[PDB]
């Protein structure tokens, strides 16, 4: 399993 | 799945 | 601002 | 899916 | 300001 | 800042 | 920055 | 097994 | 920068 | 064995 | 780059 | 024996 | 038996 | 890209 | 006796 | 691409 | 895609 | 016999 | 007689 | 999808 996580700025 | 939730001011 | 939301199901 | 919908003030 | 809609298919 | 979570179980 | 952490199974 | 780790900037 | 390592037994 | 081993900048 | 070598048994 | 060699530059 | 020959650039 | 050569024997 | 032609574009 | 071509005569 | 045909003998 | 025909597309 | 009749995926 | 048809006499 890939656990992804966190936050993007931009598109 | 990955859930993608919030906002931009930039592209 | 841009609202973001939905998924990425298919990477 | 991932939906966008707002207004950038600038690129 | 520059209106932004749609959608990503490939994030 | 748009969160990005959640898991890629298949590729 | 979004972590990604994990393992492939189905690729 | 194939293992993943480390990070992504806007996906 | 996502570093990936390991092995593909069966996909 | 396939083995594996890099680094990847996007999933 | 994600460097791949290796082999299969049965293909 | 199926042998493989060389490098991806994504998954 | 059955011969295989030539590249790959996906997994 | 991944160099792919050989023979599979045995199916 | 089984005859084998064509190509793949994955492992 | 990969080219297989070739015979299987014993399963 | 790879094309099969023929016969099974030594199953 | 045991008779075949049709196609892989992946092996 | 043992007959045989269907469909498969690999070889 | 390989088609499968036929009778066994022996192995």
């Amino acid at each position: 399993k890939v656990k992804v996580w966190g936050s993007i700025k931009r598109l």
